[PDB]
């Protein structure tokens, strides 16, 4: 597969889940600055093999990304999906949400947006009633476009997190690399230039966070993003394996630029046609690789009858310290005037 | 002090000490690709408290270092200084290598140059008979100017290690941070633009690499950087805490910018008068944070009796990944045609 693998053992799996457990009756919450400090070291708990293939699985050349199968989870004792994120730190999603986190620290530095989900670290993915067709994560009945986490953002997460709480009918999430066996020569030297545009996505508008939250200053930065776009890459690093920054719904070449248009319309359509599924079944997690991979989410028709589609998710960062500009005033939660 | 301080208890510093050992029985170098995937998790058995105050003190955003005083060093086992790097990975030594790069997983990824010291990765800084006038490490009579660790390339370390074997004349590193009390709005708007030029350290230069070591590409590389530097910033990241990229004595102006030039030359001097002084006792490790501080080395008489002065040195990145267009054909050594 273009993922990596592992599959918890029963034991393995019980274990990390007391890990979470104990944290979870310890802390107050994940997001509080006593966790977020602590988890890293916390995780050092964790089962022996999966430290092992998650300090080696980062490490290799290939992976789109790392994916751990075999996390129990109990319907009953997680209760129903929640109908908003707003409301969705549930009792019965809590020690989950201290599980991902746990697995988060082993590969970087966890982080939220102030603009998003109220400046949240760990986030929710689930379908909201009436947003069946915009494009934000809490859509359904509309696919969710491939697209770089937060692609606008130079503070763009390293990896994505995503854990399956539950997905009975088997959405899948998308997930493609740079069509590099297909993109000639001349098209990569211009996707390597800085001629395209990259605006922020729907998420990071005050619309799609609680009132009052909202007024903040952090979303004049995103006003500035979407309103004055500065032309960057879409391709950068080693030539043979390059990093990726493009959102299918909110990238754009630079105004006028013909042979930049081009190159863009030729990368969507390779994209497009490389895209492929992988589906994080109840318990699944999957850390993706933001600078080797776009990913989406299949559309779905949702149930809204309790046991729909519900994912924990968080940003994660090789380094903190690269977004310090950002540091709203905290850190861990980032934005800008 | 502007560095992160932390002390062994005589308990945490036997356990380390232990560990090390244990590696060392059970990999054949540290170097090996073996030891270089497994160190990371190793790591993790290392003292609670150390392995907190690592987590945390990373995290910062302040210090210039962070370092760890007592662990024990036996003269009589650790045996004399060698007379050159080359023959330096001696048996009384070995052990404190394994342990500063059992120290140094937990910071990062380590990794070396194909043209620095014959692309080891722990590396050895002691005085070299001949060489005292020197612009290297290997230097003593000649201060060792400040400088950020490999400036002229983009793929330059997060974080140095230097653990200290024997230093038994105190002799101080420098270190230095970015002169913000000092520097004026107009200075540091030309500092923060691309309008200088960093060459590569002399310790990249094939005569300070063993005989055909030596013909091999990646000394290529460092000649264009020499020959044909790219225009530069020296400060990058946030206005009110930058990211400093400089070296005293390989750093110029863009050819005939004499704005660019007044910029440095006001730099040296903030610098100069800022510097003060590190002593790295026998057993004391520095993780001298490579965007935040610039460091040098003290002018000292050297003895050349057997006890002098002794550091072993690793390079440490947050995200190996970032360099993989470097990655000569490894990885963990860095390099280019
Ligand atoms: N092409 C897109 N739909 N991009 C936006 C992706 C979803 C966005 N990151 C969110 O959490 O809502
Ligand atoms: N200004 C300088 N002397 N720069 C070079 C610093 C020493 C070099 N990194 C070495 O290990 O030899
Ligand atoms: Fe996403
Ligand atoms: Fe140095």
């Amino acid at each position: 597969r273009p993922w990596s693998e592992f599959r918890l053992t029963p034991a393995e799996a019980a274990a990390a889940a007391a890990l979470a457990a104990r944290c979870a009756q310890r802390y107050d919450e994940t997001d509080g600055p006593e966790f977020l400090l602590d988890a890293p070291v916390i995780a050092h708990e964790l089962p022996r093999r999966l430290r092992t293939f998650m300090a080696r699985a980062r490490l290799d050349a290939w992976p789109h990304a790392l994916v751990v199968r075999g996390n129990p989870v109990d319907d009953a004792a997680l209760g129903s999906t929640p109908v908003h994120w707003r409301t969705a730190r549930t009792p019965g999603s809590r020690p989950l949400s201290f599980l991902l986190m746990l697995y988060a620290g082993l590969l970087g530095d966890v982080f939220g947006w102030a603009t998003q989900q109220d400046g949240r670290v760990v986030t929710d993915v689930l379908p909201i009633k009436g947003g069946e067709h915009t494009l934000v994560s809490s859509s359904s009945r509309q696919e969710l476009g491939w697209h770089t986490e937060d692609a606008f953002s130079p503070y763009r997460a390293d990896y994505v997190g995503l854990l399956s709480l539950r997905n009975p009918d088997g959405v899948a999430t998308t997930l493609a690399g740079v069509p590099l066996d297909d993109l000639d020569e001349r098209t990569l030297d211009v996707l390597f230039q800085e001629r395209f545009l990259i605006r922020p996505d729907d998420s990071h508008l005050q619309v799609n966070n609680s009132t009052a939250q909202q007024g903040r200053v952090e979303f004049e930065g995103i006003a500035q993003a979407a309103d004055r776009p500065e032309p960057v890459a879409i391709l950068t690093g080693h030539r043979a394996a390059p990093h990726l920054r493009v959102d299918g719904d909110f990238s754009a070449p630079a105004e006028g630029d013909e042979e930049a248009a081009a190159a863009l319309g030729t990368l969507r359509k390779l994209i497009d046609a490389s895209l492929y599924e992988l589906v994080l079944d109840q318990g699944d997690v999957a850390f993706i690789d933001n600078r080797r991979a776009v990913h989406g989410r299949r559309a779905f028709q949702p149930r809204y009858d309790g046991r729909d589609r519900w994912l924990k998710r968080i940003n994660i960062t090789r380094d903190l310290h690269r977004s310090r500009k950002a540091w709203a005033g905290d850190s861990r939660v980032l934005g800008q005037r």
